[PDB]
């Protein structure tokens, strides 16, 4: 379906202030005569890059920046061109958040961290560490009560923790992100679950912990701590609990480093209704009044718009989101931060249970975030090799000696497809009839098709690579050159994004060696 004209759909989170942002699309209807419909869906940040991908979906995506790489990257996103007038009201830093490859894609709205909410008729003063949490948790059961409860479900809530002892995304350092560098499985990371799973072993938390089950027990004052944005606030004024919100606690005398998000709004490629979009989010929703209306509903945090920022920098529970935000890091917006983001769910949640160590687990975790770099390194330097017959001098870089052995078993077992299967490869070739970067970009439909429809083995694998590289030699030889690199990325996604779990359970490329080894 194609989107409608003449009006706005907006989808944000079921957490956020979707009636006060409804009120707003009252007051643009009131002014324009145009209908403004506020939705949330579940899972819409997995809905959203699906449905904008056939030209369908919402005209307005809210969700923190994190995400709007990703869809960016795969042309859901409209550029946003404000003016040097408005963009000057807004802070610097937020417009950093929603920039991607010198693009800006999205407006920001307002910056969200993690902070520890405590009840002050239980817990007077809070802990200055998660290692005084089980002996507070022991006072606290004696008086029929716990210490704390949190999400466990989305690791969101869990990272903190796990980054304050050396955990790591992807690393930072002079001003850039070495994306090959993921820092899931260190030592630092290690220390940070195992306190968690330690905290569940001795049954000071519960592994099935949710967010609806700990916001309950802490709004009826059951539990003396939880850990949660701004937008949680709302429900706990409506509870009369005496709360206090403030800096997370210590591990190993380091901060918690909590994962910091803008929340941010980016209209649809698709959208016939770009400009009522734009008017909508500058005139009316980035305005005292807008962001207020949101404000009042569930509170945003520290809004991007500095002039009603002023004005709210002065509530304690602010200034405390901020102190958290500072010790943490802003999160990337890179486009494997959703894998990124899978590969933790799942390692804390089966660390959680006990199906898996927390070592197993992890592993895991850095094999899923590794795998479209390590997979496209490996990919790209076949299919560039094998049409200028000559190979990649650059160093391998991090998970070196498994990409250097797979690109070798790679070699050998992709140029036997390549000389047994010529008569086919060249039949599929002269079929696709590829002549420019445009043809390239069509077949991603034809690949995912053709690749899928069938069982999953390692073979089918190299058949999709070694036909790779066959069309690589292909435009080589009609002056396409530039193609090829293209090529590599979309034979990578298609591989990475329809294979993840199985390529995880086969130790990723590892497995390939293993496999075809001899
Ligand atoms: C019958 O005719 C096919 C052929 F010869 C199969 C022989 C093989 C060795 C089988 C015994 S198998 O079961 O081991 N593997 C597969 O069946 C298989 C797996 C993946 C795969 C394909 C097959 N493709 C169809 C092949 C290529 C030559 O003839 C087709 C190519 C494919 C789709 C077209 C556009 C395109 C563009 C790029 Cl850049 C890369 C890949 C593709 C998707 O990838
Ligand atoms: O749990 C991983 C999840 O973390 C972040 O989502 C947050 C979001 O930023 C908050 O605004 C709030 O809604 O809670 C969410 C956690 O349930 C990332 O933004 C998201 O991409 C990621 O999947």
């Amino acid at each position: 379906g194609k989107i409608e004209e003449g009006k706005l759909v907006i989808w944000i989170n079921g957490d956020k202030g979707y009636n006060g942002l409804a009120e707003v699309g009252k007051k643009f209807e009131k002014d324009t005569g145009i209908k403004v419909t506020v939705e949330h869906p579940d899972k819409l940040e997995e809905k959203f890059p699906q449905v904008a991908a056939t030209g369908d979906g919402p005209d307005i995506i809210f969700w923190a920046h994190d995400r709007f790489g990703g869809y960016a990257q795969s042309g859901l996103l409209a550029e946003i061109t404000p003016d040097k007038a408005f963009q000057d009201k807004l802070y610097p830093f937020t417009w950093d958040a929603v920039r991607y490859n010198g693009k800006l894609i999205a407006y920001p709205i307002a910056v969200e961290a993690l902070s520890l909410i405590y009840n002050k008729d239980l817990l007077p003063n809070p802990p200055k560490t998660w290692e005084e949490i089980p002996a507070l948790d022991k006072e606290l059961k004696a008086k029929g009560k716990s210490a704390l409860m949190f999400n466990l479900q989305e690791p969101y809530f869990t990272w903190p923790l796990i980054a304050a002892d050396g955990g790591y995304a992807f690393k930072y350092e002079n001003g850039k992100y070495d994306i090959k560098d993921v820092g899931v499985d260190n030592a630092g990371a290690k220390a940070g679950l195992t306190f968690l799973v330690d905290l569940i072993k001795n049954k000071h938390m519960n592994a099935d912990t949710d967010y609806s089950i700990a916001e309950a027990a802490f709004n009826k004052g059951e539990t003396a701590m939880t850990i949660n944005g701004p937008w949680a606030w709302s429900n706990i004024d409506t509870s009369k609990v005496n709360y206090g919100v403030t800096v997370l606690p210590t591990f190993k005398g380091q901060p918690s480093k909590p994962f910091v998000g803008v929340l941010s709004a980016g209209i649809n490629a698709a959208s016939p209704n770009k400009e009522l979009a734009k008017e909508f989010l500058e005139n009316y929703l980035l305005t005292d009044e807008g962001l207020e209306a949101v404000n009042k509903d569930k509170p945003l945090g520290a809004v991007a718009l500095k002039s009603y920022e002023e004005e709210l920098a002065k509530d304690p529970r602010i200034a405390a989101t901020m102190e958290n935000a500072q010790k943490g890091e802003i999160m990337p917006n890179i486009p494997q931060m959703s894998a990124f983001w899978y590969a933790v769910r799942t390692a804390v949640i089966n660390a959680a249970s006990g199906r898996q160590t927390v070592d197993e687990a992890l592993k895991d975790a850095q094999t899923g975030s590794e795998l479209y770099r390590q997979s496209l390194e490996i990919i790209s330097r076949y299919l560039r090799e094998q049409a200028t017959g000559a190979a990649d001098t650059a160093p391998m870089g991090a998970s070196g000696a498994t990409s250097r052995k797979a690109l070798e078993t790679l070699r050998r077992v992709g140029d036997g497809v390549q000389r047994n299967h010529e008569t086919a490869f060249q039949g599929m070739l002269r079929k696709l009839d590829i002549k420019n970067e445009d043809d390239v970009k069509s077949l991603s439909r034809v690949m995912i098709h053709v690749f899928s429809d069938g069982v999953t083995n390692w073979g089918r694998i190299v058949t999709l690579i070694s036909f790779g590289a066959f069309v690589a030699k292909h435009l080589k030889t009609i002056n396409q050159e530039s193609c090829i690199e293209p090529l590599a990325e979309s034979i990578t996604d298609v591989l990475v994004r329809t294979k993840r779990d199985w390529l995880v359970k086969q130790r990723g490329w590892d497995g390939f060696v293993e496999f075809f080894h001899v």
